[PDB]
């Protein structure tokens, strides 16, 4: 699926060929989806996992900017790495 995630007022809206699909979440400051889950940043600094809009589970800390790719979820910190979690588990940084 290729889906756009908008950040608003720190909801994560949905957009599916410019057309809103469901809006989820609160405080998220940075969102990013592969079509099948969408991780979030808070401002407290976790990561929040959406699955079709639906909160499945948080982790992380100190992350400011989130990337989702391969089936990994690279989360960027507020003292510059980047900590790549898997499933929800950290599993390197870099």
């Amino acid at each position: 699926m290729a889906i756009v995630v908008k950040v608003v007022n720190g909801k994560i809206q949905e957009f599916e060929n410019g057309i809103h699909k469901r809006t989820y979440g609160s405080n998220i400051v940075a969102a990013d989806t592969d079509g099948h889950i969408v991780a979030a940043v808070t401002a407290k600094g976790k990561v929040e996992e959406f699955e079709n809009g639906i909160h499945k589970r948080t982790y992380g800390s100190n992350a400011i900017n989130v990337q989702v790719s391969g089936g990994v979820v690279a989360v960027t910190t507020s003292k510059g790495k980047v900590e790549e979690y898997k499933n929800g588990i950290h599993k390197r940084t870099y």
